[PDB]
């Protein structure tokens, strides 16, 4: 769910607000996106919006997984590092992994203030 995994981005992001800072960024951080990614940290929010697009379209996922941001995941944080748990069931891993790998990502990346609540519909059309 959407709650645990802002508590993934604390995780591996020491100090950070991941509501205020990992939403309304570039092109693709937020619900949905369009045109190509502005940076690193736009292309982590693209791969992840990626996963949950897919994750809605499995054969053995699509009913299950109809609302990935509230179906509930097995997951731990330690000494700064994320596990997805090994008794998720089929659907419950699926989306844990879209989002240890989105936290991870996001920890990496550089993050460019100037691409904070990008005007849209002007540059991300091409
Ligand atoms: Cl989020
Ligand atoms: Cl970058």
């Amino acid at each position: 769910a959407v709650w645990q995994f802002r508590k993934m981005i604390k995780c591996v992001i020491p100090g950070s607000d991941p509501f205020l800072e990992y939403n309304n960024y570039g092109c693709y951080c937020g619900l949905g996106g369009s045109g190509t990614p502005v940076d690193e940290l736009d292309k982590c929010c693209q791969t992840h919006d990626n996963c949950y697009d897919q994750a809605k379209k499995l054969d053995s996922c699509k009913f299950l997984l109809d609302n990935p941001y509230t179906h509930t995941y097995s997951y731990s944080c330690s000494g700064s590092a994320i596990t997805c748990s090994s008794k998720n069931k089929e659907c419950e891993a699926f989306i844990c992994n879209c989002d240890r790998n989105a936290a991870i990502c996001f920890s990496k990346a550089p993050y460019n203030k100037a691409h904070k609540n990008l005007d849209t519909k002007k540059y991300c059309q091409s």
